[PDB]
């Protein structure tokens, strides 16, 4: 047996780890399948993609085209349907009709043995006719055959009968394929919509309390949910909801020693009151949690729980499972670190003494929360636990519950970030917060929307409790408006951490990305009613952005994204498209000065001719413009951070 | 089971067709094996390459290094030994000693947990000693352990004992490797030296005749062999040596009809006198051929025969195997073409009626010539026969006779060129003749010496009977001198077609790459003696270039090649290295005007400091220079095309 087939079909993409892991999509998402296809000699080839669903059923006829002249790289767009494990192959073939037509169009006017050429054509169309299932399509081809063979008619007339639109239409649907050769199947994992698309909001239930009871409960925190839903969010991410250790508990502002009624960090999980399968006693009971989840569901909100595989020194595991920790020669366990960050309040887990025990307990814990309606987990620092551990855990959970979504909170080097996505994480945190200039944004999004989209789905949090970027610190409210527009329109999944909409931007100290008086170490009551009344919140802009996203399919996908040139460094422009929906975004990255610029649209990339002028509506204002190949914009901080335009129909 | 191992080792390279075809090397050739290696958490990893020979025996300890900071890409150089099918794996591991040393060097001078730190070190070195086979090496590590544990000595002294050169040497060779994780093996095909390295000379035996008998024989043509050997060539490539058809025979200058004693094209193979297993009667007998092969062998010349799988209309196959041809409805067979070239004197082979019979006959013909000492075949236009046909034929031949070298004459699109190399062709013709500017040469050789080197071995013919480039037509002798220097120093395999030495450069017409009065269609006697006496040959430069190649290992490999910047567009500079051998070449690509330039050498690429100045000898003249980071050159066409310098030791 040979490695190459009769008609070479090579290097089918997308491909992940040479086929050992699946490429990814979600229901309704389109993407390109491509291959290198050519044959020996000089005759034409054709190619098509065969996408098979989880029951092996092939999709519609999906012909490919050569993507660029002389490259022999062919491609076609496919669209994923129901969730599950699909497969795709590329079929390559000789295209004898295209070949014959090319020669015949030349030879017949030249008078070069025309009877012979026309008979060859007749014999080809006879072959084409035999395969065609449709009775009417068959009679149409056979009529062309008889016209080709009518020696009483002019050569040019015999040939023309073989080239009619009626005949073209038949062959376009049912081409004559020679020597059909197939690639080996590649796997496609199709997952639910929310894996790619959704708006996330992070908040601490304990901060949403009452005058008489400052520490929030699930019942008081449930009253915060309506405002979150009203802002258009789909997912609420909660920090760990478990009992918190007392040994080495951190104080306010990340001080080493807690005093008085300091509440400590939620990530310091575990006490004699319970571990990762238990609820902080001040938050209430599992029944109260069920109420919170029910209320969330009523509002169209899904819960994402933080899963942080680490222990306070008071966690029951410490003495129940000593081999789940690395001990020094004096028996002590070194506290966790993420250099230069130190986490004196927790121990990290060790995995090589009892990997089966840890995996078994991990999926038991996850299934407990799954049984109470949690179908999304935000996984804390997965890159400090073994990659194969997550591959195993995610495979186990999704094996029974393929709807569960895992988000990788891995801010680390690119190889690890990519690998975590490839081995199963549905979503990844990204470098978004550290990409703020036009060049940074353009280069990074070109990366994420390109080949990486075959295995990684970005979740653009504009802030987190650990990341208050200098851009926001220096820029104030207009900078918050800018990053919200960017996050919401560049990724189909974005998020903010509570307080973002209040433009909280006071750092721990100059040069830090930590918040002053961080919510991680103290209750952080916020007077939401007062903020709304006084208009000191960008909640309405957030709400508008999520509405625009919900109304425009272009913003609910990742892979179609194009950057358009402008003549100002501070002004970025880009378009996204999905079917007939086109969104055009122009953002002023300068939060302190008005910028005016000319935006020169790459019109063919919009499916428009260079001279055309198209009506657009700025969905942030309702204003309508007519935009073409060159457009004046004037963007004023605090007033017009950006244009978010839809192309009108 | 997980796809990713305990310590991730991913994307091992080289890889060809995702591991379905072998990467290539030849005996004594070095190349880099690389992989992406990293672990969870913040501690160190190491990695090493395990190269296994055809009997499965592993090579020497071969540790890898990270190739660039922050990339997690690791690499090491390996060297291929005896011919055969080898395999290689990458092993990755936690490197606890490197991590412990890093921390210890900090904590001990800071008085931080010193007794605990030193004991942790002692325990590591004990574990290291466990896997050390040599007793003196074990004792060296145990002495470090005992010193680490000596609480009566100062901490700094205890630490220093673990960091001695003697300890380091043991640990370098026998590191403590945690959690060793291996890639799946990848295949490597190691072939003989001549597959990569050799100088080729093409000539027509029939042109070397006598006054009485103008059509040369093998007996008369053998008289040229000493001159070819004296020029330093290793391989003689002969056009087809079989009978030539009379039907539709081509006349002089590729005219359609032969007249009188016209000899026709050797590629129009076959007559009643015999086919591909026969000798042209005017060349003599098989016994005469054996004599020619024997005489060539005595002079260090291997014979490469043309294998052109096509037929004149008079070939025995036309009536013996009609199904090896495509017949039109009137029974006629269309002549072969390579558009826009037409080959009215031959039929192309059709492969889909009897592919088994064609394969069987093809390997029968090859084995006939192999039995008569031909171990190299120049395969005519392999891209107009099925790719899998060659895959099958080459596998069959190399299965019994792995020394046989096949050269693909496929001037076509990149996908097909690459695929032919990948499915078994030992060597490939290239785009060399159409790369003449500094940018063209730099870009193309960067490609050939890069990733492509894992499956393709280039044969740089500076001309062929079909390719007289305009550069040579317009440039005259200085252009011939330049292209010879380039071909000879940029590829370990190069060649010329007879007459190149005489700077024959008259085209069929302006705009053509054909020779006027081409030797393909007529006997072409040459006055070799007169050219030697009148010095109107560049045979001495050709001789010198092959001598320089034979004396400098850097020129007998492909992958190590670096271009150095110059300040003149017409002047190119590059270096090649193999062990302690360094060759620096500077070429003036302008064949008409003197060019002066400053050559700015990338000194670290030469293994030198930027301030350093090194002695070089121009091997074309024997002159010595001292070259550093900035060197002046003045190259006058006709007087000197280039400097070909060795770095003196
Ligand atoms: O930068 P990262 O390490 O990825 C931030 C996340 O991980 C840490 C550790 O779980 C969290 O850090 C908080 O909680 C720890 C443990 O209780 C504290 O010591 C630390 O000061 C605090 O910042 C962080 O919340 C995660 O998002
Ligand atoms: O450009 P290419 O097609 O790769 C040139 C080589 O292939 C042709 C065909 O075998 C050779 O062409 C010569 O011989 C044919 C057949 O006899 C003639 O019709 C043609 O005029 C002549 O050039 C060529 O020698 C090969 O190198």
């Amino acid at each position: 047996p040979t490695v190459v087939g009769r008609i070479p079909v090579l290097d089918v993409r997308p491909v992940v780890q040479r086929g050992r892991r699946p490429a990814k999509a979600v229901t309704g998402e389109s993407f390109e399948v491509s291959a290198t296809v050519f044959r020996e000699g000089h005759d034409a080839v054709g190619a098509n993609v065969v996408l098979r669903d989880p029951r092996g059923r092939p999709g519609p006829w999906t012909p490919m085209r050569e993507l660029a002249p002389g490259t022999d790289r062919w491609g076609a767009t496919v669209t994923a349907g129901e969730t599950g494990t699909w497969s795709y192959t590329v079929e390559a073939w000789g295209d004898p009709v295209t070949t014959w037509r090319h020669h015949a169009r030349i030879k017949i006017p030249a008078g070069l043995d025309t009877d012979l050429v026309l008979e060859e054509g007749a014999r080809l169309y006879e072959r084409a006719a035999a395969d065609v299932p449709g009775r009417e399509d068959r009679r149409e081809l056979l009529a062309a055959v008889d016209a080709l063979r009518d020696e009483s008619r002019p050569a040019a007339s015999r040939l023309a009968a073989a080239l009619t639109p009626q005949v073209d239409a038949v062959l376009a649907r049912h081409p004559l394929r020679d020597l059909v050769t197939s690639s080996d199947p590649l796997p496609l994992l199709v997952e639910r919509e929310r894996a790619l698309y959704g708006a996330w909001y992070e908040f601490f239930p304990r901060s949403e309390g009452t005058p008489h009871t400052p520490h929030g409960t699930f019942r008081t925190a449930a009253r915060r949910l309506p405002a979150i839903a009203a802002m258009g969010f789909d997912v609420v991410y909660l920090p760990p909801i478990h009992p918190i250790g007392t040994t080495h508990r951190k104080g306010r502002n990340n001080t080493l020693s807690a005093t008085g009624d300091d509440v400590g960090s939620p990530w310091a999980i575990g006490s004699p009151e319970g571990g990762h399968d238990s609820i902080h006693p001040a938050l209430g009971t599992l029944d109260d949690f069920d109420h919170f989840v029910t209320e969330a569901g009523k509002l169209g909100l899904e819960i994402a729980l933080d899963f942080a595989l680490q222990c306070s020194p008071d966690h029951p595991w410490v003495h129940k499972h000593p081999e789940w920790f690395h001990h020094r020669p004096d028996g002590t366990i070194a506290h966790a670190e993420n250099p230069p960050k130190k986490y004196q309040d927790i121990y990290p887990i060790a995995f090589d003494a009892d990997p089966d025990g840890l995996a078994t307990e991990t999926v038991r814990i996850l299934r407990h929360w799954m049984d109470h309606g949690v179908r999304i987990f935000r996984v804390d620092n997965p890159h400090t636990k073994p990659v194969a551990f997550w591959e195993r855990v995610i495979a186990d959970i999704n094996g029974t519950d393929p709807d569960v979504i895992f988000l990788a909170e891995a801010f680390t080097r690119p190889a690890m970030m990519a690998t975590l996505a490839q081995i199963g994480f549905q979503q990844s945190y990204t470098y978004f917060t550290w990409r703020n200039t036009k060049q940074e944004l353009t280069e990074y999004l070109t990366e994420l929307s390109g080949e990486a989209a075959s295995y990684m789905r970005p979740n653009f949090f504009a802030n987190t409790p650990d990341i208050l970027h200098a851009y926001l610190q220096h820029g104030g409210r207009p900078a918050f408006e800018v990053r919200a527009v960017l996050a919401a329109t560049l990724s189909p999944t974005w998020g903010i951490y509570s307080g973002y909409e209040l433009c909280e931007n006071t750092p721990l100290r100059e040069g830090s990305e930590e918040y002053l008086d961080s919510e991680k170490y103290q209750l952080k009551p916020r007077d939401w009613t007062r903020a709304a009344r006084e208009g000191t919140t960008i909640a309405p802009l957030v709400t508008r952005l999520n509405t625009i996203r919900r109304e425009n399919p272009a913003l609910r996908q990742l892979r179609d994204l194009h950057f358009h040139p402008t003549d100002k460094e501070e002004v970025i422009a880009y378009s996204k498209r999905q079917g007939s929906n086109t969104v055009l975004v122009v953002v002023n990255l300068d939060p302190r000065h008005t910028q005016e610029a000319t935006v020169s649209l790459d019109m063919p990339q919009l499916g428009l001719d260079w001279h055309e002028s198209v009506p657009v509506r700025d969905e942030l204002t309702g204003e309508t413009y007519h935009w073409g190949r060159a457009n004046y914009v004037r963007l004023e901080p605090g007033r017009t951070p950006a244009h978010v335009c839809t192309v009108l129909r």
